[PDB]
């Protein structure tokens, strides 16, 4: 990754007009193998929720776990995402490791929003919404995808989890997700998520 970060890169992954009216998640497991390695990246998403729980735009798993997943979330009032990796398989808590739950209570247009992450190995977090930098976490020992063990699951719209997990099934609609093998610069960021001020 250079610095300063490319204003502009060409997406690992550009996903469009996913219908989630039925709550019915968007299988991209297909393309799981430009993400399961990623220390870093960011990610783009425009987005409207018909509800208010805790709802995946992007989940990124290891099915035969409970706990082994990237959740990429939204609510009515907040955004954030958690990463949490899960050593042993099945029905059980054992072997989790909770690395990052971060998330910004916010203001969401009624409409389309725009969010993004992201993410700079060994340096930190941000995450931006409609047009603002909502939130920065500095971190000199990142955590991301590739430190979550046998991912086999990418989906737009739940967390494909194990057994009786909640899956945080969205319901609406899911404009556009672009992902990144780079963090991105924070005037694109700003740029792309002010389309929907
Ligand atoms: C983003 C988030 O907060 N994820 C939590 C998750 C959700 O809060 C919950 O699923 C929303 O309904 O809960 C997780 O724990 C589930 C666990 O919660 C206990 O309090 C309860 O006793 C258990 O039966 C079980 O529901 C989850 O894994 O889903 C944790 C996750 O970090």
């Amino acid at each position: 990754s250079p610095d300063p970060n490319w204003e502009l890169l060409s997406s690992l992954g550009e996903y469009k007009d996913i219908n989630l009216e039925s709550s019915n998640a968007s299988n991209i497991t297909y393309d799981l193998e430009k993400y399961k390695n990623l220390d870093e990246g960011t990610i783009v998403v425009r987005f409207n929720s018909k509800d208010s729980k805790i709802q995946s735009l992007l989940g990124i798993s290891n099915s035969k776990t409970k706990n082994g997943y990237f959740n990429f979330y939204v609510t009515n009032s907040r955004v954030g995402f958690e990463l949490r990796n899960q050593k042993n398989e099945g029905n059980t808590q054992n072997g989790t490791e909770n690395l990052v739950h971060m998330y910004k209570d916010v203001a969401l247009n009624d409409g389309d929003n725009t969010v993004a992450l992201k993410i700079e190995k060994n340096k930190g977090y941000k995450l931006f919404l409609n047009g603002k930098m909502i939130k920065e976490v500095k971190d000199t020992n990142t955590k991301f995808l590739n430190n979550i063990e046998n991912l086999d699951s990418a989906f737009i719209g739940k967390t494909n989890r194990y057994g009786q997990s909640n899956e945080y099934n969205f319901k609406g609609n899911i404009g556009f997700m672009n992902i990144y093998n780079e963090p991105l610069g924070d005037d694109y960021l700003l740029s792309k998520t002010g389309e929907t001020k």
